[PDB]
């Protein structure tokens, strides 16, 4: 599955994205003198540049501290360092050489080094996007640089020039390879005052600023005045353009002229018996998104010459008067369209703060981390454990509490190459949460139903019954078409009435976000009477 | 109205539902060869098996305890049970013959018979689903088999083949017609340690597998090579097929034969004169969900014989290069729905964590209580209440206390056959909720309308003022296109400015969701804060 | 920007919506005879009649009072009162002439004038609707009449007819042009016990009853029998007339007879080379919702005449045939249209249970303060502060709190034409919560972005880093083609790992109402033990 055992909330920062505000629909007001021709769009491109990084710290017990270039060398060619923070030492001793033990990291490629004062390294990824400001590593820590810059370069570098600086046929060991003397690299070092951080220098490398995205071989251009509206029959796509005479082509994006003659050409090839060209080239034309446009205008052939009114007038008039009554109708679908969008970002903005993980989760269809930071959503990668260690607890009662029940159940697991067991409860979709909050008041009877990918685990009286497949329980729609519509059942949970019937105030488990709505204000006013109580108690 | 008033929150355990993650929307890919053709569809058969089921049980302050046969035959014949459990006896009595009482079940046909030690019947409803793997009472208590089975029949069957049996000539006695002596049954009885229950066996009944679902006049289908993806204009349906050629019927849906035979002729009578048979028998298919497709491929007559280019070349050129456009944007409307639902499914699902009653409620347009039972949504109807006792409190401050107020109104009715009165707060539609803890801090001024059903209440200052249909106040689009859009009144809350101005720390009501997380992280800290302070006064 | 700088929750009461229950959407059924015709909708008429009306009060402490003929008189001249509240007297003086000053009002054109007893007036608005049964001030105090009741004109009035009287030849001066001595009004006062409250009486206007909304230029009817369904080209809107014959023009409604024959002759002239009119009258029908509709219909010319089958009858039923399945096409959208504003309704209400600022500021585009007073919505203005004065504070660490730390920055600001400062914390799109309750406990690292307008706050460890464009970060559409679709970078709060690795029981930021959800039972259980805890303490 792609949803795999995982743990989501130690994923600290990732790659950003904001909700789109003010997304603009056009109206195509007037409305005739549409255009057929094929259109190419070509997005601003993305490169994942993605590169080893080794960090250097040491934790105090607490205070962190970066490492000088003298014992980050002992580090990188020894893993070798010395036990002192500049001044104590370790179990009060005195400064000695202290040798480092390997240690899991938990992600592919992460591996930690670690011997009050501890030397610690760790080799980790670092991504950065297509303007390479900035990279971020695994531990979430941000760098204000690009990853090329050389020093002498002046590439966009924005930390303190003293803390950076790039050493020469820097030689560097691998652990278990410690005779293998690997071949030298040129490689920079940088000094954060927490940490030190190091990369390998590779050469920036060169490409095109845009990539191409999609193909649309019919689409509606609409002139409406003061913008061009192109509508796609492929999808419901619409793009709006800011200027009426096409732009030529920015030099910058020549490297896209020998991919649009291929496609206009291989495209038109198997249009030509339909259409004659309009032009003979290519207008661009650029969105106020920085899409840009590459349109081919098409005029349509007679019908007499495809390769009391007479009949040849009646059948051009049939065929102009439904073509535009289609167009009508594409045009209406890519602003319904264009609506729906808008609509749906705030429904995912709102649904964000109900659950960022999941909502992500879904609109990806595989499982990422997602964490609100202030007004962007960041999204990452979660932990994997190894799921030959994953066992859930077959009773979920909490031990030591004869009025408290698990909401939950626990699962244990490993983290991956960890021995260590870790304990924790059993959220959405195969989802492990560190923690063990999930608690309700014991019920009389329950039934609890907790799926984990393709079996469902049904617990009665907070004890595991039984494992069913996922085809057990109908799936919403298969609901709503099957007995969902016939005569429910009718439910008495006599003993809750019995309940409230002789104890009016009894407290109850809350079930929904909306009952935490209808407690709260009350539970407010509890809160502040114990701190009025309280405040009388240690006042007598 | 379709929404009573009624208690939703009583309902423990109903028909269970689960949302499908990984909805699948296919890619159409090559999209010519399109071929028309009627597609019946055919759903999976569900049977709501509702029968009548005697339970009973020995109540003891709370363990429970089942009851032996002995026992159970005269409480069936003659309401009489001994009081006893084996031992104590109410009162510290001894143990003697003890006469049930009747008392009332709240929904229709729940009938309860009640006398430390009680005695205890429950006449209730349990339903059952077409597989018969399980059926659920009215208590929500769930017995893992099926109710038709035999004992011999070995048929399905998971519970202790020691606690179950099977009696002939069974002796029923009606409370009321205890003279009538009606006549035998042969009936079941169950021992599950908490209950007996019991139930009249009805010799398992037949039914075919396959319920008819939808006939669609006309289809499009697309051979994507692996697949033949079926496109509806009726609706906006979409059906995969995992088969390039269709299966042979399996016998056991031979039951569909003539339902076929007869709506593939009685509406391609109807249509021959616009297409002709591509083949003279109908071709099967079965989807991954399991719904089985009959399809008659038809290919259309000539519009020449139905019944420098020349004339009838470019008609029916133009006939055939409309309707593949019309074909092609049926196909994008159908693969947007596909989208728009799995969409849709994501939404639900987050929803349904703010309320899944009012988001169920509203899929179903009918009052139905829903529960989140972890994974699962449980659906049931909601108890009613006899809407002629229905009264509102006409004030809702709070009873001694100057400084609370109710938020919801107070509710005065009695369950339907129940003499006693209850008292609640209403929610939203008509619902009752068994609580009083909607409870603010008295504003100065306050202004509340509170709809209930085709009148809305209006409440100034904590005191009912008026009534008024629900046409007084616009609806939601109304408002939009009405004086919505013009320019709203500008409203000052001076008191509260004043408040903030003279006490920045001040308290002050919680009006929603986002209010009660931006509050959430210092209300958690006052409760440490609480916390430590409590444990130093009493460590002092 | 439409979204500035603002203050929202001290908006009390503005326009009222409810979310419609309900909606129906019409099942086509029989779906021969569409024919075409132009249609005319017209829609409810809404009047903002907005007046300016004053407020008198004495203010105690907090009892409110009205005040009397003579010293309203004494306000409104000289703006001169009289220090008592009939009996004690400011700084428990004696009764003497004491003068008002004048004081900020925060909305355009609300001035406050404020000398144990305060005189108060504060000159404000009032808006009312078309039917002008109740008008809202600023202050959110609603009046049950008519403002243009005349006292003898019998006009909806319901307050007491005692405590409501006219004058005329009325004299009131402007407080910074005392000497110009205005020309006089006849004006009305009211006695509302808490307040007085006048307003000028400009006798009532006159209006048509309905506005004109859309002309659809081309529609389809469909005759199912009890309903007429009306199927728009433009848009997807859809209509269900509950008349078969359409009826005679109300005369109430006659100013619309020019307007239609305007509309009808003009696009009828633009259309007669395509259509002839089927009636020579106008046919207007009544929606259920009170749309008025006005129906020409209209027959389309046979291609013949437009200004071994033969030719013409293969083009005729070839157009006939595609021009019917296009208006299925159109009928099967508006159906999915009308089941999409239903799905979408129960969406919003469910979002504004999340927030109804947000959930209404995004539906209309513009800044709206939204408020749910029980089930209806009230929608405001925002209250402006002068964004010249807005600064946010640097630093966001709580002082005077080692372990806590804000989760929103701070802003300073001052409302318009006021010289207080104000301090607050940022909320969403330059929203300012006069609170200070958005804390956590201090993170060793944490990276926040907010938006305030074209520009992104990006704070490290609290502190203020940087600005930058909103550029700077993918909108959703932009991430998820981007970047966002590539390996996501895995990432390990090694420190929140090791945390739980040694105090399992440690308590945690909560990032979303899930996690309040998840918490929440074991936080009132929490709560209970205090309350137990607490009573033990005093109890020994
Ligand atoms: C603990 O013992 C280590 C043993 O290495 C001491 O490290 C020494 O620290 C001094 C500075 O305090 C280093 O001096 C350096 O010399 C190089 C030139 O070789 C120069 O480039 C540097 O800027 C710096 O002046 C020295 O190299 C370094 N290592 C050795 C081999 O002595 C450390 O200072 C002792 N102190 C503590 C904090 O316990
Ligand atoms: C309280 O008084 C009742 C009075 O009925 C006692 O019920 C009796 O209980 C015994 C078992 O303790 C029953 O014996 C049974 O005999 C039948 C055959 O007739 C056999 O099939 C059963 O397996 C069982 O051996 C007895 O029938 C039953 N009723 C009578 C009429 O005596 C009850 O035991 C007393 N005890 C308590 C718990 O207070
Ligand atoms: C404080 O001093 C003011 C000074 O104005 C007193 O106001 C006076 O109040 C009396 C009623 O208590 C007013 O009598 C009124 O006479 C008019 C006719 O001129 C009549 O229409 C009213 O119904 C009422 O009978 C009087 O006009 C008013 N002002 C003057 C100039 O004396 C006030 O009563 C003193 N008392 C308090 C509460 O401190």
């Amino acid at each position: 599955t792609s949803f795999p055992f995982r743990v989501c909330e130690l994923s600290s920062h990732g790659d950003l994205f904001r909700f789109s505000s003010d997304i603009q629909c056009p109206s195509f007001g007037t409305r005739e003198n549409h255009t057929e021709g094929l259109l190419m769009v070509f997005k601003d491109n993305c490169i994942p540049y993605s590169f080893k990084v080794r960090s250097y710290t040491k934790i105090v017990t607490e205070e962190k501290f970066s490492v000088e270039s003298y014992e980050t060398d002992q580090m990188d060619t020894i893993y070798q360092c010395y036990n002192a923070v500049k001044v104590y030492v370790d179990r009060d001793g005195v400064n000695i050489t202290v040798n480092l033990k390997p240690t899991g990291g938990l992600c592919n490629g992460v591996r930690r080094y670690a011997s009050t004062v501890n030397c610690l390294i760790t080799d980790m990824m670092a991504k950065s996007n297509s303007p390479f400001e900035f990279f971020v590593t695994t531990t979430g820590q941000t760098v204000e640089m690009s990853p090329f810059y050389d020093g002498k370069n002046t590439e966009t570098f924005h930390e303190r020039a003293d803390s950076f600086h790039v050493r020469t046929n820097y030689k560097i060991v691998d652990y278990d390879n410690r005779g293998t003397n690997p071949q030298g690299e040129r490689r920079a070092f940088l000094d954060k005052g927490t940490y030190t951080l190091s990369w390998k220098l590779e050469n920036r490398t060169a490409y095109c600023p845009l990539q191409h995205w999609q193909t649309f071989d019919s689409t509606i251009a609409t002139e409406t005045g003061k913008s061009i509206i192109f509508v796609t029959q492929e999808g419901t796509s619409l793009f709006v353009t800011n200027t009426t005479v096409g732009i030529e082509l920015p030099d910058a994006f020549k490297c896209i002229e020998e991919q649009v003659n291929k496609t206009m050409h291989e495209k038109y090839e198997a249009v030509q018996d339909r259409y004659t060209k309009g032009q003979e080239a290519i207008t661009y034309f650029i969105t106020s998104g920085g899409l840009l446009l590459a349109w081919l205008p098409l005029t349509p052939r007679s019908l007499a010459t495809v390769k009391n009114n007479p009949a040849t007038v009646q059948i051009q008039f049939a065929y102009d008067s439904l073509r535009r009554q289609i167009n009508r109708m594409l045009g209406d679908l890519a602003r319904a369209w264009c609506l729906e969008q808008k609509r749906q970002n705030m429904v995912l903005r709102e649904l964000t703060k109900i659950n960022p993980t999941t909502v992500m989760s879904s609109i990806y269809g595989k499982a990422v981390a997602a964490k609100r930071l202030g007004d962007v959503i960041s999204v990452s990668q979660c932990v994997p454990v190894n799921q030959a260690t994953v066992t859930l607890r077959k009773s979920m009662r909490v031990p030591g509490s004869e009025t408290m029940c698990y909401s939950r159940p626990l699962v244990s697991f490993s983290f991956i190459n960890d021995t260590k067991t870790y304990e924790g409860q059993l959220g959405t979709d195969n989802e492990i949460f560190l923690t063990k909050k999930m608690t309700e008041v014991c019920q009389a009877t329950s039934q609890y139903y907790f799926q984990s990918g393709n079996e469902i685990h049904v617990y009665n009286d907070y004890h595991h019954f039984k494992t069913i497949e996922l085809d057990g329980i109908a799936t919403l729609q298969t609901f709503i078409s099957g007995c969902g519509n016939t005569s429910l059942i009718c439910n008495i949970d006599f003993a809750s009435l019995e309940l409230y019937s002789r104890d009016e105030q009894r407290a109850s488990n809350v079930f929904d976000l909306e009952g935490i709505f209808r407690e709260y204000n009350f539970q407010a006013q509890n809160i502040a009477g114990l701190r009025k109580d309280l405040d009388n108690a240690v006042s007598n």
